């Protein structure tokens, strides 16, 4: 048997798992009658079912790496409490998540690595399932006592969809960088008990931005995945961009010129350090490892920052007006879990180059 | 300097290019007051100019083809014809957009085949940004004597679309056949003078279903291609037999096991068309012939009949209740222009290994 055909047939059936997930979600969307949200949960289970019966066949049929692990396990202890709270709030969904966490762990823990190495068309169909599983949960995800379930629940939300894009994505100077680790927790107490994050962004990015360009002036899988994180912030920062233009445009101090210089050195901060990085992978390499220690531990910072639960962007009245609460939302759901798989992917790569 | 950053850079600033277009879409669907459809004709109108501009710079600076350049040329010249009736209605968008079309037909004409070959980074940032402004442009169509007018534009609507895809994508038995062709007019013309382009596109695609299995049991851009315009059809499918399955659950006639057939056998047909011509690319060698001729004689009658405005599925009570009036002319909107694409490119396949 030819098996090329094999990566192209599983291909389709991968676009047409994804599609159907699509025309579910469009019905549910519209909020019209035919389609419950409960029929995009059984939908999904019976696909979780279906993974986990898959990987039971294969079990029966066998008669860097230490950050990427470390990071799948955690996320998976905390989906896995997500859980835990799901099912003590009570329905079948978070038993079967629970399940396919539990599988997922361990198969990519034991098996992915090499096990799989080995294989014919049975695993080019499970591998897409999977793929498609994932980045089709990560959909739903992004769309969804009483106060100490509602507390936990905010708490692990983007943890619970970071997992499903870590799982994705694997199937398919000094003194500046330790004080701006206190005042990352500083700034996240004072919060808790708005102004103070965007004027500590704007001067945390635009020492960055300097940083990263000094760098460059002394000067393929690690490339794309940087993009591919990069774009949740920078679809959330031309949100901002554009809101703030439109309403900059009649008399309006909303914008204060703090908000639209956050978004774009935030986008000149990744451009940059992006660029760093890859060209990254004799007096002149101290002020380089002085680089590579003051980006790191400034790069923590903005990744404990949003992991602790500060984000106020939430609370926008501006970009909730001119995009609308839902969808406002919805980018704000995306951007957030996904830069935090950027900032800690950035910090391992800049690590490794130290 | 190092020519890879060129494409990385490029990369970012393309990606940015085409998320500045969606947030200004987004503010724009959000029907909210600070971004009115204008601030859209005249961003992309920027973009354009910067186009133009970039070609003159270059032109300064130097002091299945046919198939590929007639379909380009006829879809320019729909697409242009479609800027004379907007520039005869009354603003400025259309003369920018003729301009714009002018210009890509002459320049993929004499240069995109070698000229461009010897290039920097110049070239790189230039089709960058025609990709993701042919590619937004096209977003921007979906989206988007009164009777002259409407019905001209109605007519060349799908060919405007379907000229920014085939853009788009550039710059990134016999008796049967024979019956078919003449089946494909009557058919139209009937439906101009709705039951019968069902059951016209259930008993062709059955019988298309049953050529190319038997084709494969008588046995990389092209599939990449046939892939990327499979899906239009794939979405507009799983839509259907979303609708139809909900709908099926309470008592209703409205299915009748025909629009749910339909939508299964065209998933079918693509999925099995598609590895017949891949795997293409001595009694037993009429047959295949002759399954050839049978296959693209069928495939021109399933691209006349929409291209000639028998389209019925925008009158279709059924899924607009079920996805919404604007969510379901969009998947309209989407996969029809690309199903004309899609058929163009089976045809000249199938030809081309006849
Ligand atoms: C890397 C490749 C394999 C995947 C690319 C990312 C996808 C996971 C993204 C691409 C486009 C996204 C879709 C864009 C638009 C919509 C419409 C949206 O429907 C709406 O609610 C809009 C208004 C309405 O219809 O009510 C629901 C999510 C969905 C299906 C999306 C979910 C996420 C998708 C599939
Ligand atoms: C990598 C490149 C080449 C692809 C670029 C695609 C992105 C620009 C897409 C992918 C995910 C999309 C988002 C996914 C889902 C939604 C849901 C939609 O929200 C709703 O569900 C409708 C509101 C309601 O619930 O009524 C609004 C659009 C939005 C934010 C989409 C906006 C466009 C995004 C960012
Ligand atoms: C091959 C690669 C380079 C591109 C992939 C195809 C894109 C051209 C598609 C992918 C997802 C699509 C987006 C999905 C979702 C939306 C949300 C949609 O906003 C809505 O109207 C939803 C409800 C609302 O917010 O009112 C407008 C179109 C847009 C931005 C899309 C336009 C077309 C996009 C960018
Ligand atoms: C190639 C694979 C890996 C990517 C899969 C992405 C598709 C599933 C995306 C790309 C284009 C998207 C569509 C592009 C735009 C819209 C606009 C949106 O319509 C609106 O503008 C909102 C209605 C209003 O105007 O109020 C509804 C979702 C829809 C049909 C999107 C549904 C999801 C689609 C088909
Ligand atoms: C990885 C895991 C083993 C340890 C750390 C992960 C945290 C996200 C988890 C661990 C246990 C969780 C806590 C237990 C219950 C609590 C209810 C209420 O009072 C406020 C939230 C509340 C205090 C939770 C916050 C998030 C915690 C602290
Ligand atoms: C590798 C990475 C994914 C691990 C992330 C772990 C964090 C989400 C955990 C670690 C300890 C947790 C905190 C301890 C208890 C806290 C008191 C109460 O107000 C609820 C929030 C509260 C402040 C928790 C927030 C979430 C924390 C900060
Ligand atoms: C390529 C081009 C040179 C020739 C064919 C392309 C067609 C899509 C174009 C050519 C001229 C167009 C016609 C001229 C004006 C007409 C107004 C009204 O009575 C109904 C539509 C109306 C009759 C148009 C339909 C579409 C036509 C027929
Ligand atoms: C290569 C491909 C992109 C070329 C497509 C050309 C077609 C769109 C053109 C060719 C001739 C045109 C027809 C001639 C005049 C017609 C009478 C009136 O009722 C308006 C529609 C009317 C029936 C036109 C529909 C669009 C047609 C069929």
């Amino acid at each position: 048997y030819p098996q090329k055909n094999a990566e192209l047939l599983s291909a389709q059936y991968g676009t047409n798992l994804l599609l159907l997930g699509v025309s579910v979600m469009l019905a549910l969307a519209a909020q019209s009658g035919p389609v419950k949200e409960e029929h995009l949960l059984s939908f999904i289970t019976v696909l979780m079912l279906v993974q986990l019966v898959w990987m039971l066949c294969y079990m029966i049929r066998r008669e860097g790496a230490s950050w990427i692990r470390g990071g799948l396990t955690m996320l998976a202890l905390l989906s896995l409490i997500m859980d835990a709270f799901r099912i003590g709030y009570f329905g079948v969904y978070p038993i079967v998540h629970a399940l396919h966490t539990i599988s997922q762990v361990h198969f990519l823990w034991f098996h992915i690595k090499d096990v799989i190495k080995k294989y014919e068309t049975f695993e080019r169909f499970g591998v897409i399932h999977a793929v498609f599983t994932n980045l089709l949960l990560w959909c739903n995800g992004v769309m969804s006592v009483c106060s100490m379930f509602s507390t936990s629940l905010y708490y692990l939300y983007p943890f619970n969809i970071e997992y499903h894009i870590f799982v994705s994505a694997m199937l398919f100077g000094p003194l500046g960088g330790l004080v701006a680790l206190a005042s990352s927790v500083s700034v996240l107490v004072v919060y808790l008990i708005v102004s103070m994050f965007y004027y500590y962004g704007v001067a945390m990015m635009a020492c960055m931005c300097v940083g990263s360009g000094t760098g460059l002036l002394v000067y393929t899988l690690d490339t794309e995945l940087l993009l591919a994180s990069s774009l949740g912030s920078w679809l959330m920062s031309w949100c901002s961009v554009v809101a703030s233009v439109a309403e900059a445009g009649q008399k309006s101090p909303s914008f204060s010129w703090t908000s639209l210089t956050y978004s774009l050195l935030l986008v000149l901060e990744k451009c940059i350090q992006n660029l760093f990085i890859v060209e990254s992978l004799g007096r002149k390499r101290q002020i380089l490892k002085n680089i590579c220690m003051f980006l790191f531990m400034c790069n923590i910072s903005l990744w404990i920052l949003p992991a602790f639960g500060c984000r106020p962007q939430y609370d926008n009245p501006l970009e909730n007006e001119t995009f609308g609460t839902s969808v406002w939302t919805t980018v704000l759901n995306v951007a957030i879990p996904l830069n935090l798989f950027y900032r800690m992917h950035s910090v391992a790569s800049l690590f490794e180059v130290f």
